[PDB]
């Protein structure tokens, strides 16, 4: 079992951590959401299918600087939703094919307020989603952790 991004970087079998990058809207109001869709970004695969069944949840999910400050929202994995930042385990997810599938992770936040300009700055951490996977076969339980970046600004305008 192992991952990778949209922009060709993987974490290997046995977990470690990787930084991706996101493109967000430039500009949120109020009643608007902003979507951090990480199912277009990390991907993963069973290495062994025919034999191995692996499970994957979101483990952790962390909010950071603006995102922390500025919105408020939840997090949908698979087909449920969230309290973002999390406060429990994720049910299980299985991957049961060595074509690499979308890992199904997205933040659906909106803004609490207006900021007065800048809420997320770019380069700026806004997350940190930690994948745990384990399987039907052994005891193998690996963190696979995604620190997330704003690759631009986002305001919430006056
Ligand atoms: C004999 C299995 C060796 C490869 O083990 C790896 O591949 C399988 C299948 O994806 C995983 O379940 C496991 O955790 C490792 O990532």
């Amino acid at each position: 079992f192992a991952c990778k991004t949209a922009n060709g970087t993987a974490i290997p079998i046995g977990g470690g951590s990787a930084n991706v990058y996101v493109n967000l809207a430039p500009v949120v109001n109020v009643g608007q959401n902003l979507v951090v869709d990480l199912s277009t970004q990390i991907f993963c695969h069973n290495d062994y299918p025919e034999t191995i069944t692996d499970y994957v949840t979101l483990q952790r999910g962390s909010a950071y600087g603006g995102v922390l400050s500025n919105f408020s929202g939840t997090v949908k994995y698979s087909g449920s939703s969230y309290p973002f930042p999390t406060t429990s385990e994720t049910p299980r997810v299985v991957y049961n094919s060595r074509t690499d599938k979308p890992w199904p992770v997205a933040l659906y936040l909106t803004p609490v307020s207006s900021a007065g300009g800048v809420a997320i700055k770019a380069g700026s951490l806004i997350a940190v989603l930690i994948l745990r996977q384990t399987n039907n076969y052994n005891s193998d339980d690996f963190q696979f952790v995604w620190n997330i970046y704003a690759n631009n600004d986002v305001v919430v305008p006056t």
